[PDB]
């Protein structure tokens, strides 16, 4: 079960997140600027298996519902996106992954100078962004072994040392609501 509770925000707008009982959390925002917020486990694995059901997910403008984390040595931001807003994220197009019953287009990106979990650091996205919305509701499952071994065919090797791996809701110069529980 999940063992870790992330509620980052920028302070632009307001984000008002809920920690709930076991692997479920809210969030309600209005005129955000960055933030993420979600459960999962404070040490990510390649090998995670990880259920979710998003009770709610509407996003007024661009919000991502990712599996999503970090890896240190080298610093690698990655995502993969069930749901989004608004806006689609891409980046350099890489190849596909199917799995958990959808596709997803592999990108990567180069963040310079830019925010991360060590501060200021220029730093790598890896993306697997799902070639249309998932359904919202539902008990999803997203096997990421799939991801990382479609990644690492690609040369998209993560980092050696894991940092936290959590369900995530993720809104950018937007309003919404989401509520989802992670196991
Ligand atoms: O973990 C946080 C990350 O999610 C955010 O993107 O930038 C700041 C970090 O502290």
């Amino acid at each position: 079960t999940t063992n870790y509770w992330q509620d980052w925000t920028d302070g632009v707008g307001t984000v008002n997140a809920s920690n709930l009982a076991g692997g479920q959390y809210s969030v309600s925002w209005t005129n955000c600027g960055n933030f993420v917020v979600g459960k999962g486990w404070s040490t990510g694995s390649p090998s995670r298996v990880v259920n979710y059901n998003a009770g709610a997910f509407s996003p007024n403008g661009n919000g991502y519902l990712s599996l999503y984390g970090w890896t240190r040595s080298p610093l690698i931001e990655y995502y993969v996106v069930d749901d989004w807003g608004s806006y689609r994220p891409t980046g350099t197009y890489m190849g596909t992954v199917t799995s958990d019953g959808g596709t997803y287009d592999i990108y990567t990106a180069t963040r310079v100078n830019a925010p991360s979990i060590d501060g200021t650091q220029t730093f790598t996205q890896f993306w697997s962004v799902r070639q249309s919305k998932r359904s919202i509701g539902t008990n999803n499952t997203i096997t990421f072994a799939n991801h990382v071994n479609a990644w690492k065919s690609h040369g998209m090797n993560l980092g050696s040392s894991w940092a936290y791996q959590i369900i995530a809701t993720e809104g950018y110069q937007s309003s919404g609501y989401a509520n989802v529980t992670v196991w």
